[PDB]
């Protein structure tokens, strides 16, 4: 009746549908973190173009202002950073992947306002880190809040509402919720048997904050090519050597990120006063040459389109390439508050259209285009130096809406990551994490 | 050594390269098959209409030309569900839900080709059947096609390789990649703790399926609709009536698909060739509703877009389109090949834009359109009488691009779902399979 059996006391079905509420509720505050991120970073970098070219009298009063305005950005970024806590640090992802180990504790309350507030004004400062680290830890990190007051439980939510932020915040950032859900259900989650009711709060989370990225934004992905031509079954194989030149490059580029973190922890090893005064240094350095040269410095997105269709020379290309490689290796190790998985997509797209551009006059019986081996090469670092390649190539045809070249992408995927197996080497952000618990395990006495 | 050794004899990928590779090619399948029944059933509505149009001197002459030209095909239909493999008979779905529980297994080899060439002719053919539950029950044989073919160890592939397969039909016939996970994760697992491997391998074969899709179609999504107003947030309490009154109509809907499916039996005591004249009735009448009154017919893909914008007025409304439940009912029970899942999903638009039409011609102080009440009534009766809300959220997000509404989403979903539980009742696309259970325990002893 009205009394007897009222609804069942809730049908008796309350711990199942509050942990996807939860995960609802985190999937609303993930994406819009990320799009308050984003129109930040579009704020600051617009502000910091306007202001430089409102003036045009010459040449080094322009030159010596833009070395000075970002470099309060970036100091901004690097006070927040190494005086509040450290656990922002570097890209994200190696501070949240030994959260679902229980390894550097989640502090939630000392990472959003500066991790958010910092990684605005740096990022917007015009260097060449990525978008997606401020984001996925964010997103993490709001898992972790919006469980924090609501007290679930012990070991289980501690997990399944944190994958699930984590999940998010990368689902927000590129417009691409596969990539999401496929990156967290590879690199992060190992070999083990999950249960049905969590991986499916992992899909409300994206679902949700994918759809609200895609409220405040309802347009096409963030980079374009412009639906290149058909890949032929006789010049497929050009992408395999492609995937061996990639597969080569990746652990070396580990090598070298992984000797350049400590470099720069040789100049300066503590001593914040002097810390701040190099990170704001390189800030005004990646300024400069993102204003002389605008084909050098930036977040990357601003270089696709300039660059998979033909458009600069050869001689210009084998500048760009080791330009942008000492800027990424230079701004991101320092340890500056942005992500490294989103400028490896221009680091990969540049070698991509290099061998199309060589290709395309070596091979004149084929009628190749230098175009569909960049969008080749830019699901390729995430395939040789994440070895994720799953999530490397879904990220590319979810950004890049040139589907046809699927069939190269898989095998110049497959084929180097199997090559980066056979050199030796590991997944770029496990060994940051292993490299930080060295330390950590050090610290006790 | 430098030959010997080669990744220390391929680092062991029988199971991590093989049934993830497996379900990769089964993925790319439902796509090439998919895509075929596609073009297929538009290429015979495109035949069927312009044959329909060459004789238009007077009406009974074309009617009567329509009253057979269905009912052939209708023929080719039901002759060939029942004549070779009476397994096909049914909207996929239970029969697939059938196989992950280990009952019923799937004759690959002899209900596949039925389905397709049986199921073109009797979808594109004049019914208002769905274009779904016959490739989802495809794209679970086709699993069963490449595992029998690849010879794998049937205790844990059997599961893995078709769960593929059955998410990569409805994700590639519905071009919604989220939806057809969510579908699986949703209707047909139970709470049991589930693998890394399995749950990859659905995503491999659900993003290479949509790909194979958004090759051939680079179409924008199925259901284009205009950029309707946004919700405001004052008037989210007429979507919870909304809520109530579809999931009142829910419950009501099951008992009714369940009550007819042995009417329709009662006129079939075995007698196959009465089966297949009986289906020429259904397709005569099907067939005759397709231009005289052609808002009834059809998959309903091609009535929503019109229903939303308050073009149809409220009269022919109530009087034709909410007595669309008796050819919507009467063409899914009687077994052909076609789904139930589209005409409930286009069954559900037009009883939403009747409650928007009232809505608007009651208080007028929101100022409020129609537009956003049919958008909340599509994925509502897959909420109420499917009982798998989360594919009623994000399929009509999928397909209609209006991402603004997702609260009147979630609040007619929660409150359609939780009144049909309490209310009495059970899920269709779950009860049919025990109610075609009974029969296979009643057949022996």
């Amino acid at each position: 009746r009205r009394r007897q059996l009222i609804r069942q006391l809730l049908e008796r079905d309350k711990t199942p549908l509050a942990i996807l509420f939860m995960a609802a509720v985190v999937g609303t505050l993930v994406g819009l973190a990320a799009v308050a991120f984003d129109k930040g970073v579009a704020w600051l970098q617009n502000q910091r173009m306007g202001a430089l070219v409102h003036t045009a009298d010459n040449y080094p009063l322009l030159l010596t202002v833009a070395f000075l305005c970002s470099a309060v950005l970036a100091m901004f970024g690097y006070f927040l950073v190494r005086k509040y806590a450290p656990e922002a640090g570097g890209s994200g992802i190696p501070e949240i992947e030994g959260a679902l180990e229980d390894q550097r504790p989640v502090r939630w309350w000392r990472v959003l306002p500066v991790k958010f507030f910092g990684g605005l004004g740096t990022l917007g400062g015009g260097m060449v880190l990525g978008r997606e680290g401020p984001t996925v830890q964010i997103g993490g990190n709001i898992g972790r809040m919006v469980l924090d007051i609501f007290r679930l439980k012990g070991d289980e939510a501690r997990h399944t509402l944190l994958a699930t932020g984590a999940a998010a915040g990368l689902a927000a950032a590129f417009n691409a919720p596969l990539a999401g859900i496929l990156f967290i259900i590879e690199e992060m989650r190992p070999q083990f048997r999950y249960t049905l009711i969590s991986i499916k709060a992992v899909f409300i989370g994206v679902i949700m904050s994918t759809i609200m990225y895609r409220i405040f934004n309802h347009e096409v992905a963030l980079i374009d090519v412009g639906k290149l031509s058909d890949a032929p079954l006789n010049t497929l194989w050009l992408y395999l050597i492609l995937g061996i030149i990639f597969g080569i490059f990746g652990p070396i580029f580990n090598k070298w990120v992984l000797g350049m973190q400590d470099l720069l922890h040789r100049v300066h090893g503590g001593n914040i006063t002097k810390w701040v005064l190099m990170g704001g240094a390189i800030g005004g350095l990646c300024g400069l040459l993102g204003f002389v040269a605008p084909a050098t410095s930036g977040g990357g997105f601003n270089l696709i389109p300039i660059a998979t269709a033909g458009n600069f020379s050869m001689g210009m290309l084998v500048f760009i390439f080791v330009a942008r490689v000492i800027t990424t290796l230079l701004c991101f190790s320092s340890g500056a508050p942005g992500g490294i998985f989103a400028p490896m997509l221009a680091l990969g797209t540049v070698l991509g259209t290099a061998f199309g551009m060589v290709a395309v006059e070596l091979f004149p019986q084929y009628h190749l285009e230098a175009g569909t081996f960049a969008i080749a090469g830019m699901g390729a670092l995430l395939a040789a130096s994440i070895r994720a390649p799953l999530t490397g190539i879904i990220l590319v045809l979810e950004m890049t809406d040139n589907y046809q070249l699927i069939l190269p992408m898989i095998i110049t995927g497959l084929g180097a990551t199997l090559l980066a197996q056979f050199t030796g080497g590991k997944p770029l952000y496990s060994a940051i994490l292993a490299r930080t618990l060295a330390k950590q395990e050090a610290e006790q006495l």
